[PDB]
């Protein structure tokens, strides 16, 4: 809860400006410690980021999860989109930081892609479910139209959140979302 | 032409390696030329990456152009697609790197928003003109569902020709992507 403090003031600063406009003592002075005490909880400030990353991929995560352990198909495809949308939405300036450090940064770049993997895996799993269930037409591989349609979400959501030109507006992008999984996977 | 030259070896080398591991004098030696003879055609290494990504979002948008002052409906939507896959696909290494320098340069940025404005509005126009003979269904609005369709093409043609983890594999990234935009105009 030092440790705590560290991360607080980072997410509030990143709220700003960019990682790379944020130094240590910056932190250090928000979270009321000095610089070599921050040095104790955090090897770096891209470590800090990381680590406010690692806890908004995992509580999108064990928000899927609570879901999934339970409507019509289009309201069971928004609860479930919405969980991405609310949670990286109530953490924008977190997504919009891990969203750059993807190319700064290998560890970065492997904890969004394990997430993403793991996410893809869940939705073919239930793609795969209304097709054995004959609620959904055998067209693309499951794994492959999962794939796009996380990926297309994941860019949207970064675009309408950052304010992107181009973007859709953040008051209708899950609506346009939704309408794309369901018509692609229900549709032939 | 050692302009000409100076493009060709800066296309090259991306092949291999990333913009900020190439230099100035790799640029100039790789086109037979001084390093101050290099400043006079580019202000730096940036604007070299810039040139070439203005030349590859050029002539997808011009073949863009030709397609469109001129089939089944998939097949067109199809053919569209393919431009830029082939184009983009034709030319990785810039596309990777002008996807990075997107971050690191407002000029690429800025570029990048501009051509994607222009082919989100030319598929807005091709739906609204789909819809209004009666042979697409009016859902979203129009020019929302393009930019999402846009966007999507976008991160998963990055994807897979980084050959990042997650991607579709190139060989079925482009009947993945039409299987969507398809489904997600003509569907309700
Ligand atoms: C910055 O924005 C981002 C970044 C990365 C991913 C992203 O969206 C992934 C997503 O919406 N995928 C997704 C959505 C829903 C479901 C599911 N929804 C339900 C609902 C009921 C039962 C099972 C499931 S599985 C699975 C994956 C958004
Ligand atoms: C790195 O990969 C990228 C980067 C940026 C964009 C991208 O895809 C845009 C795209 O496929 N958009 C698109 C596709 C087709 C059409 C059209 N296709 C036809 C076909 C006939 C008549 C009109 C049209 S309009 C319009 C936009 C791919
Ligand atoms: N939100
Ligand atoms: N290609």
């Amino acid at each position: 809860d030092r440790e705590l403090a560290i991360l607080a003031t980072a997410e509030n600063l990143l709220e700003d400006r960019p990682l790379a406009d944020i130094s240590v003592d910056d932190l250090a002075k928000g979270a009321g410690i000095s610089r070599p005490t921050f040095y104790f909880y955090f090897p770096s400030k891209e470590a800090v980021l990381l680590t406010l990353l690692d806890r908004v991929v995992n509580q999108a995560d064990m928000a899927l999860q609570t879901l999934a352990e339970n409507t019509d198909r289009e309201n069971m495809w928004r609860t479930g989109i919405n969980v991405f949308f609310e949670t990286f939405g109530s953490h924008k300036a977190v997504t919009r930081a891990g969203q750059a450090a993807r190319a700064t940064s290998v560890e970065v770049a492997e904890l969004w892609s394990t997430f993403m993997q793991k996410w893809i895996a869940y939705t073919a799993a239930v793609i795969d479910a209304e097709r054995d269930r004959g609620a959904a037409p055998r067209t693309l591989p499951a794994h492959e139209l999962a794939t796009a349609l996380n990926l297309m979400n994941e860019r949207t959501l970064f675009a309408s959140f950052a304010g992107e030109q181009p973007s859709v507006p953040e008051a209708r992008v899950l609506d346009t979302l939704v309408h794309i999984w369901v018509t692609s996977i229900y549709g032939e």
